[PDB]
């Protein structure tokens, strides 16, 4: 059956304003590190990135289905340009932090959570934080974007006009990455 690489988020619906923003911030961010890679999509992680044995794949999903269908939709911010490497420091990202809203990620997951301890599973990171990716590099290039090009980029940011892309972002759904499958749900 194998063990599969299980991830649970919150997609973010991406529309021409963001992604035309970030054909801004992306080329911005690359005068410093040309290296970096777009994301492909765009999402707010509730979880570390566990394996699950593939028997348990649907039940975590239906866990998880009846947990987060009674949870409400929410408005979320994330406006503040963030550098973050992963945990080895063999990937940089440049992300949006979440700063309204963040207490109603909190309540995500904490369920997440409960879920993960139901399967035998980590639980969320012990400094939660929840950001947006928007880009990434191998290797560690936080020195190189951190300083003048992140305010440059918050900049960029700050300058941006459409409240509704960053500022009042409506959430929709929850989904669950199971090695290839992708199983999503809707928020209430
Ligand atoms: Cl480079």
């Amino acid at each position: 059956m194998g063990n599969w690489a299980t991830h649970v988020y919150v997609p973010y619906e991406a529309k021409e304003e963001f992604l035309d923003l970030l054909d801004v911030l992306l080329p911005h961010a690359q005068t410093y590190v040309p290296r970096l890679v777009r994301m492909k999509v765009f999402h707010l992680s509730l979880s570390q990135s566990v394996v699950l044995r593939h028997h348990w794949i649907l039940p975590f999903v239906q866990a998880l289905k009846a947990r987060m269908t009674s949870f409400h939709r929410f408005f979320f911010t994330a406006n503040q340009v963030k550098i973050y490497t992963n945990q080895e420091k063999t990937r940089t990202f440049i992300g949006l932090e979440v700063t309204s809203g963040h207490a109603q990620f909190l309540d995500l997951v904490s369920e997440v959570d409960r879920v993960m301890e139901e399967f035998n599973l980590t639980t969320f990171y012990q400094d939660p934080s929840f950001q947006l990716s928007l880009a990434w590099c191998v290797g560690d290039a936080r020195l190189q974007l951190e300083g003048q090009c992140l305010q440059e980029l918050q900049a960029i940011v700050d300058g941006f006009e459409d409240a509704e892309v960053l500022l009042r972002v409506h959430t929709e759904q929850v989904r669950c990455k199971s090695g290839n499958k992708f199983f999503s749900m809707p928020l209430k």
